[PDB]
């Protein structure tokens, strides 16, 4: 089906700034939504914030605002930060929208209507830091900031309080069967795999039902009333949840505000996410809770659940991309990290990767097959006969696309990452061999087969890095001469795009690419 790629980020509460997780969390979002755009195909990225319930509100008591005064101040500095991080995303949801609240009350409703919301009992222990219902077997001892004895969470370690309320209770224990068909028809459907192992041992233990309602003192009033009864609010996870479908049908306009939203959400072609990123701390929310309520309103189900290994929720990400810059920050925390939290965030490791990947594989090579000296007419030449060498660093440049492609749609960023530099070093390799410094002189018409090589292996490699160093990927492509048609489209992939002739882009006497840094 030809639809909008629809690829989300999960919406942040704002009971605190934004922070590194954050940022992580929706720069995968935003690569996942570049690679798609590069690809030619249409794209619709989200992302945004999480401001009703129980949470949010104490955390603007405590700061002795009003929690409207104080979520709108947040977003705020959420906006902010990702304008500053320079992502490409298309809209920017807050669960205070009307319009969202509108879905949400629409979605309640159908449940509703479906016989799969009921009145009931929540006895039991709730984490209020993390939104989440927990079983006995989820908490253990534990200590607060009053150094108190007190039960914890087993998953994220905050305080857990008993909570014994008449709610709204969602059936989710009637979508065991269906939520296992589901996992095992499309086994592809939650990565890493290991997480899709996990959820499934969870749902093969058995599923209470869910608690969808709260009373309304409980959070503080801060929440979206019921349908049909303003004694109860709605739990701030189908609230927040309901954001992707919320988002799926918004028309927005060119300055990124909210203009309309439509009834159906087949009109705009978005529903349901192409892919979901989260962090691990949110996955049974997304994988187990999100997909029983789809089921429950007869709505599709996404495609891709992908959960990092990082927390949703010092080191401040701006004033490191100001140190070390931008596109260089993203590809560390892209490069450095799978779905393993284990990875080493330091100076040290931030500038032995910018200097040995960034500075000496990357930029390196890109000074080389443009520099005055080696390309002596400041333009692409056209090839000579290839030899068997020649041959074999062509056919790792041709397989790249293919390669990286099934990467960013597993998707693994790392690993796509990963495959394109293993084609940087054994481009660098070629040029070592080769000595084209040498052929300037020495064999002029053997130089031609060895430059041209080098700049086709220098804009494919980039091209597919365009996601991860969308910044510097434009810089690079000015200094190769390469025409803004040909920097994007699947077309482009192909070896040979740029026709030999193509003049190179002007110098300027202080250009470096990546600069080194002290060790
Ligand atoms: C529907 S995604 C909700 C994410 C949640 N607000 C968090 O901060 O973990």
């Amino acid at each position: 089906v030809e639809k909008v790629f629809f690829v989300t980020s999960p919406i942040y509460y704002v009971n605190a700034a934004p922070h590194i997780g954050h940022v992580y969390s929706t720069l995968i979002t935003d690569v996942i939504g570049r690679y798609h755009r590069v690809k030619g195909e249409r794209v619709f990225a989200l992302t945004g914030t999480d401001e009703h319930g129980q949470k949010v509100a104490e955390a603007a008591k405590q700061k002795q605002v009003s929690p409207y005064d104080f979520t709108t101040a947040v977003a705020g500095e959420f906006k902010k930060c990702f304008e500053q991080m320079d992502y490409s995303i298309d809209y920017f949801i807050r669960t205070t929208n009307e319009q969202h609240k509108a879905v949400v009350k629409e979605l309640w409703t159908k449940l509703e209507q479906k016989g799969d919301i009921y009145l009931g009992r929540y006895e039991g222990w709730y984490s209020i830091s993390d939104e989440s219902f927990l079983t006995p077997q989820n908490i253990t001892d534990g200590v607060d900031k009053d150094g108190n004895p007190c039960k914890v969470s087993l998953e994220s370690g905050h305080v857990v309080t008993w909570v014994s309320e008449e709610n709204y209770m969602f059936r989710l224990s009637a979508f065991r069967e269906r939520l296992l068909e589901w996992y095992h028809a499309n086994p592809g459907c939650i990565v890493p795999e290991f997480r899709r192992r996990e959820v499934i041992r969870a749902v093969e233990k058995g599923l209470p039902d869910l608690s969808v309602s709260r009373a309304r003192a409980t959070l503080h009033n801060w929440a979206i009333p019921v349908p049909g009864n303003p004694d109860h609010c709605v739990y701030v996870w189908l609230d927040a949840l309901t954001n992707y479908l919320t988002g799926s049908r918004l028309r927005v306009d060119e300055s990124g505000k909210e203009v309309s939203l439509v009834d159906d959400f087949n009109e705009l072609e978005r529903f349901p996410a192409d892919v979901h990123v989260i962090g691990k701390d949110i996955l049974k929310f997304h994988a187990i809770y999100w997909p029983a309520f789809l089921l429950s309103a007869g709505l599709p189900l996404p495609k891709k659940i992908v959960a990092h290994g990082w927390w949703t929720k010092v080191f401040d990400p701006v004033e490191k991309a100001e140190e070390f810059g931008y596109d260089a920050l993203k590809y560390f925390l892209l490069r450095e990290s799978g779905f393993s939290d284990d990875g080493d965030y330091s100076d040290k490791n931030m500038i032995a990767r910018l200097n040995g990947e960034l500075a000496d594989t990357l930029g390196n090579l890109v000074m080389r097959c443009t520099s005055a000296k080696i390309n002596v007419n400041g333009e692409w030449p056209s090839p000579a006969a290839y030899t068997e060498e020649d041959e074999s660093l062509i056919q790792l440049i041709k397989d790249l696309p293919g390669t990286a492609d099934h990467y960013y749609l597993i998707p693994d960023i790392q690993k796509a990452i990963i495959a394109v530099f293993d084609v940087l070093r054994a481009i660098n390799a070629y040029v070592t061999d080769m000595a084209p410094w040498k052929l300037v002189k020495t064999d002029p018409e053997r130089l031609r087969t060895v430059l041209y090589i080098t700049l086709e292996g220098v804009r494919v490699t980039t091209l597919l890095l365009s996601p991860i160093l969308p910044r510097k990927s434009v810089v690079i492509f000015d200094m190769l001469g390469v025409p803004e048609v040909h920097r994007k489209g699947i077309e482009n992939f192909e070896f040979g795009a740029v026709p030999p002739g193509t003049r190179l882009g002007p110098a300027v006497e202080g250009e470096v690419l990546f600069s080194k840094r002290s060790t």
